[PDB]
């Protein structure tokens, strides 16, 4: 068996209770195999939408001797889940935040009985924190890591019967991540804010500035102010 990437290892680290899981758009079923093998999961669905990855995942499951504990299924999003599967945890990793959000909204019925989501968006993480507020899922854990010079965020959610209400900083940055203030968190956001300040200068010095670009500047100022507020610097 191959070792998981640090990204997928972090995602897997949130599967803990010998759970029934579904990994949507699974990366070769590596994570389902790792979690079944090490007993942190008792059953997995590995979902795939197209041929190459569906076949690669089937072959990994067979190679692991895990065909009795892992079902590889072809389907769009949560179409691979059925009520009778009694899934406890859903993993959706390695996709953009908007796509993940769409998967969660179109597949809303399939969230019946699910008690944990582990989501790893490659862009627009804030979209999923907004979803969490609109649908009353609490964020219970988050992580931020760097692998191959790319920064990845992971969030873990659970249903809440009480309203979930975030601040705009919690949506943009992550409620757990902004409490933690890790070195990767601080470096990522200072990096982005430096780019936004640079963009403002570039636009401002190409007079005349269009009404479209004035609005862009306002947006960039807002984002920089959010970072300054969370870092308490600048």
């Amino acid at each position: 068996e191959e070792q998981l990437s640090k990204r997928l290892e972090k995602v897997a680290s949130y599967i803990t209770k010998n759970e029934r899981i579904a990994d949507i758009g699974s990366d070769h079923a590596y994570l389902p195999c790792f979690a079944v093998k090490n007993q942190t999961a008792s059953f997995a669905i590995a979902g795939e939408v197209v041929d190459g990855p569906f076949q690669s995942a089937q072959k990994q499951v067979r190679s692991s001797g895990l065909t009795e504990q892992i079902d590889v299924r072809k389907g769009n999003g949560l179409a691979v889940i059925e009520k009778k599967d009694a899934i406890d945890t859903i993993v959706i990793a390695g996709m953009g935040g908007t796509l993940i959000r769409t998967i969660l909204e179109e597949g809303a019925a399939k969230l019946a009985g699910v008690t944990k989501l582990i989501l790893q968006p490659n862009i627009a993480a804030w979209q999923l924190r907004e979803w969490s507020e609109q649908n009353n899922w609490l964020i219970t854990s988050e992580a931020i890591l760097r692998e191959d010079n790319k920064v990845y965020e992971i969030m873990v959610l659970a249903p809440s019967e009480k309203p979930v209400t975030w601040t705009k900083q919690e949506i943009f940055f992550g409620p757990c991540l902004l409490k933690e203030q890790s070195a990767i968190f601080k470096s990522k956001w200072r990096h982005e804010a430096n780019t936004w300040q640079n963009i403002i200068q570039t636009i401002s010095n190409n007079q005349p500035v269009s009404t479209e670009n004035q609005a862009k500047i306002r947006e960039l100022e807002h984002k920089i102010a959010l970072v300054e507020d969370v870092l308490k610097e600048g």
